[PDB]
C-alpha cells in the first residue's frame, strides 16, 4: 500500500540505493519511525508496510537525496526531500510517492488508488 | 539574502497569501522559528531576514500548501511543502527558493546568485 | 523500446486515455508519422514500436494534453506537450518518456536504459 | 506581454545566454517566426513583442536547451524544449513562460496575470 519511486534527472535513470525513511505522527505530536529501506535498481522501494500496519495518520516520507548526490560527486542544495501527507483517512488506499531529483531541484507527486 | 516565490500550476498564477515559515536548526537538533510571512500578490515573500542574521546553518522553509488549496475549494494531498537546505558562505549570497504547486504534486528549485 | 507514462497532478492519478502521437524526422527534414496510441488505465502506453523499426533518428512524442483536460472541464494553457530527442545514436536503447500534467504546467523526464 | 524565464536545476542558477525562438501559427498551419532572443544574466528574455503585435493565436516558444547543456560540457536528452499555447484576450494580459532545465528533464509553467 505504500511505494516510493525515485528518478535522476541528470543521468536519465532510476535513482538507485537512495535511502528512504518513513515516519508517522504520534499521539504526542512527535514523529515516530515507521518504515525504511533503499530503492532498488529500478528506483523503486516496495515492502515498506502492510495494509494492517498502515493505519490512518499523518506520514512523512524522507528521501535522502544529499547522500545520493554526494556519492556521485555533486554537492547538492537540499538536505533531503520530505513528503508529508494524511493517509487512509477515508479508508485504505494505495499510495505511490514519486520523486524526480536534480542537484538544486526536485519534484514530487503522489498517485493514490483505491483497491 | 532569502526570497521565496510560490506559483499555482492549476490557475497559472502566483500563489497569493500563502503562509511560509522558516526555521533554523538549533544546537539541540530541533527546529527554531526564524522568520515567516505570507506571499504577496506576485507570489513572493521578501524581507524575511537580513544578511547579518542569515548565518551559515541548516534552514527549513515550510509552505502551507494545504490551507492554500482549501481556500480555493480544492482537496490537496500534502500537509505542506518543505524545503530543507544548508546555507553556505562559500556559495553565492542570495537564495531564492521557488515552488510550483499542484494539488497532488509540487516542484521546488533553488536559484543561488551573487 | 519506447514507452510513455502520463500522470495527472490535480487528481493524483494516472492520466487515462491520453492520445500520444510519435513522429520521426525524415530525410527531407519533415516530421513523418511513426506510431500512436492512447494511455491505459495505468497511464501507460506500450507497444508503440519494435526494436527493428525504432532505428536511429530524431523523434517527437506529442502528448495531447489539451484534449485530456478539456474532457475534464478544465480549459488548459498548452495545446500539447512535445518531447523531441535523438534516439539510438549509440545503438539501441529503451526509452521511457514520463509526463506529469497540470492545467498550466507540465514536467517531463526520460529514463534511458541499455538492454 | 510575453516574457520567458529559464532556470538551471543542475547549477541552481538562471540559464544564461539560452536561445529562444517564438513562432506564430500561420493560415497554412506552418510555424512562422515571430520573435527571438537570448536569455540575460537573470535567465530572462524581455522585449520579445508588443501588445499591438501579440494578437490572439497559437504560439510556440522553442528553447535551445541542447546548446545550453553542450556549452557546459553536459550531454542532454532533448533537442530543445517546446511550449505551445493559445493566447486568448479573455484571459489576463501578461504571459510568463518559465522553464526549469535538467539534462534529462524539463518542467514548464505559465504565469498569466493582469
Ligand atoms: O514510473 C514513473 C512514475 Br510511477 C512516476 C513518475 C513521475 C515523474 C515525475 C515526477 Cl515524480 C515529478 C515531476 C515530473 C515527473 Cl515526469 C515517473 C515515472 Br518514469
Ligand atoms: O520567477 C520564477 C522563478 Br525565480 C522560479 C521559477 C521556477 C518555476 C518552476 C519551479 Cl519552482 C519548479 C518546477 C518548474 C518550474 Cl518552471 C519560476 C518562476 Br515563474
Amino acid at each position: 500500500p505504500l511505494m516510493v519511486k525515485v528518478l535522476d534527472a541528470v543521468r536519465g535513470s532510476p535513482a538507485i540505493n537512495v535511502a528512504v525513511h518513513v515516519f508517522r505522527k504520534a499521539a504526542d505530536d512527535t514523529w515516530e519511525p515507521f518504515a525504511s529501506g533503499k530503492t532498488s535498481e529500478s528506483g523503486e522501494l516496495h515492502g515498506l508496510t502492510t495494509e494492517e500496519e498502515f493505519v490512518e495518520g499523518i506520514y512523512k516520507v524522507e528521501i535522502d537525496t544529499k547522500s545520493y548526490w554526494k556519492a556521485l560527486g555533486i554537492s547538492p542544495f537540499h538536505e533531503h526531500a520530505e513528503v508529508v501527507f494524511t493517509a487512509n483517512d477515508s479508508g485504505p488506499r494505495r499510495y505511490t510517492i514519486a520523486a524526480l531529483l536534480s542537484p538544486y531541484s526536485y519534484s514530487t507527486t503522489a498517485v493514490v488508488t483505491n483497491p
